[PDB]
């Protein structure tokens, strides 16, 4: 058709509209903003019930008044990919209201020829990106009628591709009226996701995750996309969206290179639970910002 269902509404977060919007109007109203306006943000892709106040820190940091176009990167799950691939339809629909694919930054990113066309089935199956259209919806409700998504599946780059994505996409981050969603998990951990890294000198297991990912949040927070790939090669952390995440990276040097300043912090830390013996598992969610000075 020409809308892109909510295909996981009822699962992952609350189909119910009143009750959506009531959910992510409390979680962010216990965050204060502190990083505004966002040029970026990088935020979790799990259901609502476990990083919902989590996700809010990224969200309460995008200003509704500046925003107008949403770029929203998350990584493939379901579907062999080695570059990016762009939505076939037009619309996005969420519980809230449906949000509306910018034609013209489609046109100039399908010219370049970089992208694929994923399907429908492909579109719906997935959910790095859905997970952030009500949350996008939401903070973007005071300009409802002014914005535009334009929705990027990020696939298995390599790092030259990393960098080649990251350089196109830099045009569009050195505009301020534009933000950049970056999806991303941390740390699976567990023998279920076959990763049981431990540095017992850390202590307690979940201590040694949240080394491990504040080891990987702090290189981001140094806008180095080098050091996190190396990092990526020296611990193999199970970070998700670590493919959409050196795009990002590799976009904020190609415009250090051309003389602008940034800052990306990150605002809020969490595990789903605090792994103790080694028959546990958890998944990490990390909410940060990326301002332009
Ligand atoms: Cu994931």
């Amino acid at each position: 058709v020409v809308c892109r269902e909510a295909s996981h509404a009822g699962s992952w977060y609350t189909a119910s509209g009143p009750q959506l919007n009531a959910q992510l109007e409390g979680w962010l109203s216990q965050v204060q903003s502190t990083k505004r306006p966002a040029r970026a943000i990088i935020a979790p892709h799990a259901g609502y019930t476990y990083c919902g106040s989590c996700a809010a820190h990224a969200y309460k940091q995008v200003d509704p008044s500046i925003t107008r176009r949403i770029f929203i990167l998350g990584p493939s799950h379901h579907v062999p990919l080695s570059r990016c691939a762009l939505s076939s339809v037009d619309i996005y629909r969420t519980p809230l209201y449906d949000l509306r694919i910018d034609q013209k930054i489609y046109g100039e990113l399908w010219k370049t020829g970089m992208f694929e066309r994923m399907s429908l089935q492909t579109d719906e199956d997935e959910h790095s990106i859905e997970m952030h259209l009500p949350y996008t919806a939401k903070a973007m409700e005071s300009h409802k009628d002014e914005f535009t998504i334009i929705p990027v599946l990020v696939g298995a780059l390599s790092e030259s591709k990393e960098q080649e994505f990251g350089k196109l996409f830099s045009k569009y981050l050195a505009d301020p009226s534009n933000l950049f969603v970056v999806s991303s998990d941390f740390c699976h951990w567990g023998q279920r996701f076959r990763y049981s890294y431990y540095d017992e000198s850390q202590g307690e297991i979940y201590r040694s995750i949240e080394h491990l990912d504040k080891m990987g949040m702090s290189i981001i927070e140094q806008l180095d996309p080098v050091s996190f790939s190396n990092y990526l090669k020296k611990y193999h952390n199970t970070i998700c969206g670590r493919h959409p995440i050196g795009v990002l990276l590799n976009a904020i040097t190609e415009l250090q290179k051309n003389g602008m300043n940034m800052s990306f912090s990150f605002l809020n830390y969490a595990q789903s639970s605090q792994c103790r013996n080694w028959q546990d598992s958890s998944v990490s969610y990390a909410a940060g910002a990326l301002t332009v000075h």
